[PDB]
This record gives structure tokens, sequence and C-alpha cells, in this order.
């Protein structure tokens, strides 16, 4: 029925997370019929009211008979595949059966099952540590942790498949339930009168409106495949953050730390290739990105499982 | 300097010829193997070789295994590639069976854990001759789910090397254009060659840098083995045209290559001189006629076993 002549049929592994559960309050609103299927590793079920158009399969992407039959039930148009595993970095079989095996289980049965897209969500940590910031799109893959050498290879396994596919690689994206990271932790420390410390670290920052437009554009026919990266292309320091929510929260002088071993000096995206092809660019800059979190933990509190669906 | 030796995937290539170089050296062996493409011929119910007939994929085996024979040594033999369509079998053995070997191995305390990587891993380089810090960017089922095992392999705690491989040759080699142009030119069938250049490596070779790699205060990481030099498969063609005397009807046709044939894979051992010492000892054409050799005396068999069963 609606929208009139581009209703989606959206299946959504991970739908219960962070990015899947505010693309649902994205789309459900304008008529699509949306199907979950999350195992609750990280996501929350309290995201996930019974509400007309939503439905919910409690179960895992490394289960393929469970997903032919989800596949074959409710017939999806199109995939957003966001299920990912990460919590534990030790338990690399768990990684590599969630974001490998899962991932060439939804590629296998979204070609099998007729979509016409499917959006996969990567994260930067498949870059490694670049030698170019900001890291160009045809930069190498250089993983060196379970999270990043599973999900680089899920991605891989995704863009040999039949389906068009996008995949996406992401800046940090802020928004609503947003609970781990410096903003948070800044946020909650400085209210507390506790002592920060600011990794001497580069990141990048997605404003959620931005990271929803992008991924409307990828579900579209005819739009084009492979992968991208979204970003603004603009880094900024964890300093720089701390700064924006210390004038906010409106509280001797930071100490500027580390970077841990395994952390990456410098990690920012080009989005130029992703520019020119969609013609998307970002419209929130990192002020108004780190302002509107903040904003939205003065309205809810730092919470996972506020819900603005009805 | 006796060796308990686990060798998963011992009844392949190279593992039945690495078993056939160890055993008479009076060291203990145990194979686990699922005889996807391994042959049971080539191990021989003899005096220091045991076989566990099951997969890598299986991690209360392994545990099992692991925890009797405590091995002091792990060759990661184990491979599956023949279906490129059956990427969920790929990730299972390739992915899953090397994170298991590893978390084993580390349990079990090994000296050292090595593993032998495909330069598929490569994709379509930059440079060539390939340098050992080239980037990983495959895009084959078989190339994506080794270099996420190889990668995963390399966070372990236990000293591994992992060994980028020439295509090598000997014992029971019975694929490639080597035994292909044997056995076509002496039943007089059409050749041709694609137009792709590629390296060789004796047998010998390989015994000698696999023995070096199994040794405590060695090198660790991952090292390119070759000669370093780059051989057109119409050279390799010529060699055996003039080993098996034959006349040709047509000259050979040169062909452009495959879709996904990459035009030139040729590794630079550099490295592995600098930190090893070992340098391969044996030429071109001595490798390919050694191989032609084994032939006349065997045919193109990959059930014939060296070792001496009572
Ligand atoms: N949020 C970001 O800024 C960011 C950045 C880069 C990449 N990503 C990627 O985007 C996707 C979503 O990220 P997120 O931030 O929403 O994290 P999230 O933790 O909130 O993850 C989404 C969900 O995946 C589910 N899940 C885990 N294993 C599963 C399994 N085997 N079967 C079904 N569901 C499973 C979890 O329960 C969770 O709800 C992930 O693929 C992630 O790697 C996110
Ligand atoms: N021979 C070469 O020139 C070459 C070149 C580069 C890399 N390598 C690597 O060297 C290793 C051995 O290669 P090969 O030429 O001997 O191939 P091979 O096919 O002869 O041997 C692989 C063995 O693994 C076994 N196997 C497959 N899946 C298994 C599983 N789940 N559990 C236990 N065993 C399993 C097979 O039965 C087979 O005996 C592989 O890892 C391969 O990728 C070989
Ligand atoms: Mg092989």
């Amino acid at each position: 029925l609606v929208p009139r002549g581009s209703h989606m049929r959206i299946l959504i592994t991970g739908g219960a997370g962070c990015l899947g559960s505010n693309l649902i309050e994205h789309w459900l609103p304008q008529g699509h019929e949306i199907l979950v299927i999350d195992n609750f590793a990280t996501g929350k079920r309290e995201v996930l009211p019974p509400v007309a158009g939503l439905s919910v399969i409690e179960g895992s992407v490394t289960d393929a008979g469970l997903l032919e039959r989800a596949f074959d039930s409710f017939k999806p148009t199109h995939v957003v595949h966001s299920a990912a595993a990460y919590k534990d970095p030790d338990d690399w079989a768990e990684d590599a059966a969630t974001n490998v095996q899962g991932s060439i289980n939804v590629a296998k049965a979204a070609s099998k099952a007729g979509v016409k897209r499917l959006l996969n969500f990567q994260t930067a940590l498949c870059y490694g540590r670049p030698a170019t910031v900001p890291i160009p799109i045809d930069s190498p893959t250089a993983p060196f942790t379970s999270y990043g050498i599973s999900k680089t290879a899920g991605e891989a396994f995704l863009m040999m498949s039949d389906v068009p596919v996008v995949s996406l690689r992401l800046a940090n994206v802020t928004g609503p339930r947003l609970a781990i990271g410096p903003i948070p932790t800044f946020y909650k420390r400085l209210k507390a009168g506790q002592k920060c410390f600011c990794s001497d670290t580069v990141r990048d920052f997605l404003d959620m409106s931005d990271f929803l437009a992008i991924a409307d554009l990828s579900l579209q026919e005819g739009r084009p495949t492979g992968v991208f990266n979204v970003s603004t292309g603009e880094g900024h320091s964890i300093k720089e953050v701390f700064d924006v929510v210390l004038d906010y929260v409106g509280a001797e002088p930071v100490p500027v730390v580390a970077p841990g071993a395994d952390d990456v000096p410098s990690v920012v995206l080009d989005p130029s290739k992703t520019e020119t092809e969609f013609g998307w660019k970002a419209k929130v800059d990192f002020k108004d990105t780190i302002t509107g979190q903040l904003a939205w933990y003065d309205k809810y509190g730092v919470t996972d499982i506020f819900s603005h669906l009805s």
C-alpha cells in the first residue's frame, strides 16, 4: 500500500540495536512493513513495542534455517543487515559466527528470496591503522582486532552477492539511545564532578539525521552499489568533544592522556565518492551533532531503552 | 629436538609430504582430517602416526585431541576451497577452524604454530613481485576466509609463522597446469596456456623453511616463500612439451586470462631470506622437471605413499 509506488517490506537483522531501532523509528511511521531478527546480545526488547507494521523474531543470523523460514514467510523487498557481535574482544568464535557466517547466511537467503537491495554497515575498524587520513574509500582493509577481522570478511562475502549491495563504512553515529563512548561518559562524569581524561585521538562523528538520509538513498532502485564512506569528512579530537560537553553542561584543566596500544591515532573517513555517486552530503556540523546528543540526554537520561514509538 | 606434531589437514598434499619428511626422523605425529580433499591412502597404519578423522570446525574434538596428544608443535594445513560457491564451508573450515586451532594451541601451551596461506590473500596486487607488507585484498570465497583465518591466528599468544606460498610442486600434486599439460600432451589433446605469470617452489625448498619455522627462537609473523622469480604458464607448458617429447599439430594458443584471474602473482621472499637465512635452491626448470619425473615413476596420482606399510 503506502508510500504509494515505493512501499518496502524491510527485513532488518540486528533491528533491536542503536542503528536498527533508529531506522525503524524513521521508516515505520511512513507505512513500511518491518521484520526484525535479533538475539538481544546487545539490543533491547524495550525499543521494539508491539505496534502495527512491526514484527520481531528472537533469533540469530548464524541460524540459517531460522533465516530461510523468515525470508520465506515475510518476503522482503529490502534487507538491512545490522546484526553484529563485538562485546567480548576474546570471543573470536562468536565474532566469526555472527559477523562472517551470519553475513554469508543473510547474503544467501536474500539472493534466493529475490530482494531488490541489501544494505550493510561496516566499522571503520576494517581500515586498521590507515596510512592516509581522511581515509580514502580505496584504502586497504587491515583489521587487527576480532571485531574488525570478522566484519572485514563479512563485508567481503556480501560484496560477492548477486543482490545489489551497499556497504556503508560509518563515522561514529550519534542520536537517540546512544549510551556508550566519550559523549555520555563526559556528560555523566561532569555532572557527577568526576575527573575526566581525553584520549589524544582524532575521531569523526555523524548526526543520526544524516545517517538516515544516506540509508534512504542506499535502498532506492537504480542507485549505486559498492562500498562507501559516510562522514562529514572532518575530524575532531576527544578534547574537542569534551570541550563541547563542558560548555553545554556548565561546569584542573582536563589531561590529554593516551592513546592505548590498540587505539588508532586518527580515524576520519573521506566521503567524497559518496557525495559524487549519491549526491549526499552531511548537513549537521560537529557542534550541532554533539549538542543534539546532549540535548537528548537532558530529556531522557543516558538510556538505551527510550522508545519514540507510540 | 623431538617433536609431538599435531597436523590438521595432514592427509593433503603439503601435510602428507611433511609427514613423509618428519616421521622417519622419529617425530610423533597426530593428523586431524575430514578427507574433503585429502586421501586415506597417504596415511598408513605405522608407528609414530595417529589419525583422527574429523573437522577443525569441531571445537570439542579439537579440545580432546590437544588434551590427550599434548602436541609441542602445530602445523595448520586444513583448508576448504573445492566449491567456490560454498561460502559457508569456506568460512567454517578456514575462519572458525583457524580460530579453534589457535585457542586450543594457546591453551595447550604449544611452542610454535605453523600456518600456510594462499597468495589469493593479496587479491590483485599493485606491485609484483608482491612485497610482504602489501595489503590483503581477497575477492574470492577461498581468499576471503583464508585471509580472516590467518588474521585470527596472528592474534594468538602462541608464536605463529604464517607462510604465504608460491605454487608448491612435489609428490602427489595432481592439480594445476603441470599435471594437466603432462596428461593432455601424452594423450594428444589440445592444450592452451592462459596469459598469466606465477611462481613455483620445489618440495625440497618447502620442507626446509617448514623445518626452520618450527624451531624455538626463530622469527614469527607473515612470510613470503618463493624463489622470487615468475614464469608464465607458456613457459611451464614449454618445459612439459620438451620433457614429454611430443610434436604439436598446431602452436599452443596463449589466451587472455579469465575474469577473476590475476595476471601476475609472484611473491618477494626477501624478508624471509633476511630473517630466516633461507633461500630456495631449486630453479624453475629443475622444479618443473622434478614434478614430471615423479609422474613418470608413479603416474599423476595423489594416492602413492612413500611410507613403508607393515
Ligand atoms: N553505531 C555506529 O556508529 C557504528 C559504527 C560503525 C559500524 N557500525 C555497524 O552498524 C551495525 C549496528 O551497530 P549499532 O551501533 O546499532 O550496534 P548494536 O549493538 O546496537 O547492534 C545491533 C544488534 O545486533 C544484534 N545481534 C548481535 N548478534 C546477533 C546475531 N547473531 N543475530 C541477530 N542479531 C544479533 C544485537 O543484539 C544488537 O541489537 C553493526 O553492524 C556495526 O558493526 C555501527
Ligand atoms: N599446495 C600449495 O601450493 C598451496 C599454496 C598456497 C597455500 N597453501 C595452503 O596450504 C595448505 C595445504 O594445501 P594443500 O595443497 O596440501 O591442499 P589439500 O587439499 O591437499 O589439503 C588440505 C587438507 O585439509 C583437509 N580439510 C579440509 N577441511 C577440513 C576440516 N574442516 N577439518 C580437517 N581437515 C580439513 C582436506 O581433507 C585436505 O587433506 C592449505 O591451507 C592451503 O590453503 C597450499
Ligand atoms: Mg589449494
